């Protein structure tokens, strides 16, 4: 009897949550083990290490059937130790349950590990607020044996339906917050019956492994030692997180430049309404699409240390990296931060937001808001603040 580790994941937190049990168990270099980690490519010089290492591409949060092609290499009996994103995991195990039901005798699911994709999870069981989740978590699972028994996917509650893999296969849970549903009255229910099957997301199983183990995995997730070194200066640190443009009564970019640097000044400067502090060491998180807008505040901003596009705030969460706060340009990734390490969030005017009262009102927003992990007031509509000087 085989076991055969599965590693599958459309998005990021999951993968790198992921790549950390592998590195974790790298020293065993023959398990056999299948990656379908999107976001991420392993380095040649790091797979020509393994034996019975494998890669299947995701198509619609779903493996493609060279899937299969994978399995069949091994004919016997074999175990799954399957690895999934929470929010996609019914679509993530489709092929892998129809290839199941294709060798009963030989082929069962060991276990599954599933991770919290992000704020999406939350923001999707707040909109069943509403409904008899003791009820919702009954009909779920009768759908998923169904699911199991046909490969008929039709699920009253999709999102509830995230939930009930124990009815099926043994289960392990990480959650970004498990406050949340120990803390969410309608979710009672199903925090009860997720009984031992759930736990916080952990952050710092890097601080545990070997000096080459931890080198190992900087590499798996393209941190080069530059950017770490730099986040590793022992001064107080701030990340402003940048943006593109918005809807400013104008398609000059240079506008959406200059105040960009003007909210950043809001939290660098003395005169700013957000001031973190003269000690505050300075870092860039722009937009990927960022392009030449990075390019100025990048040169017309003082010391600021740029971080580029691959080291996420879940990468520096993962590797114990993440500065002392974190402010500037509203985005859904702020969900993931610490309570103590968040200034101020500012938000720029689109279709959904045209002012701080519709920025409340966001998703993510409205669910750390419930959690205690901003006040309402570290909550900005962009043109509240002042146009600072230069001097």
């Amino acid at each position: 009897m085989k076991t055969i580790t599965l590693y599958l994941d459309p998005a990021s937190l999951p993968a790198l949550n992921q790549l950390m049990d592998f590195t974790q168990n790298n020293e065993d270099k023959t398990h056999p083990r299948i990656f379908g980690l999107s976001r991420f490519k392993i380095p040649d010089n790091i797979i020509t290490q393994y034996q019975n290492i494998h890669f299947v591409e995701l198509k619609d949060n779903r493996p493609t059937e060279a899937l299969f092609t994978i399995l069949d290499q091994y004919p016997g009996n074999i175990e799954l130790n399957i690895h999934l994103n929470i929010a996609h995991s019914v679509q993530l195990i489709r092929p892998i349950l129809a290839y199941r039901f294709k060798h009963l005798d030989r082929v069962s699911i060991q276990q599954l590990n599933l991770y919290d994709d992000g704020s999406m999870e939350y923001v999707d069981l707040e909109k069943e607020e509403n409904k008899d989740i003791s009820a919702e978590i009954k009909q779920a699972e009768k759908q998923l044996s169904h699911y199991l028994l046909t490969g008929k996917i039709k699920f009253d509650n999709p999102t509830i339906a995230r939930y009930v893999w124990q009815s099926a296969f043994p289960v392990k849970y990480h959650f970004l917050s498990t406050d949340y549903f120990e803390k969410a009255e309608f979710l009672q229910p199903l925090k009860e019956y997720l009984a031992e099957n759930y736990q916080k997301m952990d952050w710092t199983a890097y601080q545990q492994l070997t000096p080459e183990q931890q080198a190992f995995y900087l590499t798996l997730v393209g941190f080069n030692d530059e950017v770490k070194q730099s986040l590793e200066v022992q001064q107080a640190k701030f990340i402003f997180t940048g943006t593109t443009t918005w809807e400013g009564n104008t398609e000059v970019r240079e506008y959406y430049a200059q105040q960009q640097l003007n909210l950043l000044n809001h939290f660098t400067q003395a005169e700013g309404d957000l001031f973190i502090g003269d000690h505050y060491k300075i870092y860039f998180k722009g937009h990927p699409r960022g392009g030449e807008i990075n390019d100025i505040i990048l040169n017309n901003a003082k010391n600021i240390t740029n971080i580029p596009a691959n080291i996420s705030f879940e990468v520096l969460m993962m590797t114990g990296l993440l500065p002392d706060k974190v402010g500037g340009v509203a985005s859904s990734l702020y969900f993931s931060l610490p309570k103590e390490k968040i200034s101020h969030i500012i938000f720029t005017s689109n279709k959904q937001v045209k002012s701080k009262e519709d920025a409340l009102n966001n998703p993510y927003v409205k669910v750390m808001r419930r959690l205690g992990i901003i006040d309402e007031s570290q909550v900005i509509f962009w043109d509240s603040l002042k146009e600072l000087g230069g001097g």
